[PDB]
Order: structure tokens, then sequence, then C-alpha cells
């Protein structure tokens, strides 16, 4: 399940950078950005394979990709943030 909706302005500023890169089709900082997200644990709504894609949200200071990601869905404005490496998700509201 999705935990609720969160305004983009309440998320780390790096999430706004990742959404702007998705809008321009990159270029992205990591080679893993844009891969399909399988939703293997069924935390998000069930959809066909390829409906969801994963993008990194950079964690300042980290050596690795860290635990923050945006998952896009194919629907308009459907983007989910996770800050705990896919354990929980919130829908992003880009209007606020």
């Amino acid at each position: 399940d999705v935990s609720g909706t969160v305004c983009l302005s309440a998320l780390p500023p790096e999430a706004t950078d990742t959404l702007n890169l998705i809008a321009s089709d990159g270029p992205f900082p990591y080679s893993q950005d844009g891969v399909v997200f399988q939703n293997r644990e069924s935390v998000l709504p069930t959809q066909s394979y390829g409906y969801y894609h994963e993008y990194t949200v950079i964690t300042p200071g980290a050596r690795t990709r860290g635990t923050r990601r945006i998952i896009t869905g194919e629907a308009t404005q459907e983007d989910y943030y996770t800050g705990d490496h896919f354990a929980t998700f919130s829908l992003i509201d880009q209007t606020c």
C-alpha cells in the first residue's frame, strides 16, 4: 500500500532534481536510472511489467546510490517517493 501523498516541497530538494531529469529524459547520473521496477513485493498497485521505472534520488555525501528513489508509474502525475529502499512509499504531489 501507499502511505499517503506528500507535497514535493516537503521532500528533500534532490527529489525535485530527479523529477526535473525525468521530465527532460536525462541525462541521469546513474546507469541504473530508468530501469524497470518489478514491484515484486506488491507494495504498489498491481500493473503490467514495465509500468513502473526506478530513478535515484541522490543522498548528499553517500558513496553509493543510497536508499532514496522515485518510482514513476505510467499514469499522468503518478510518481512515488521512497526514502527507505522500497519498504514504504508516498505519492508525490507536484502542485505543492
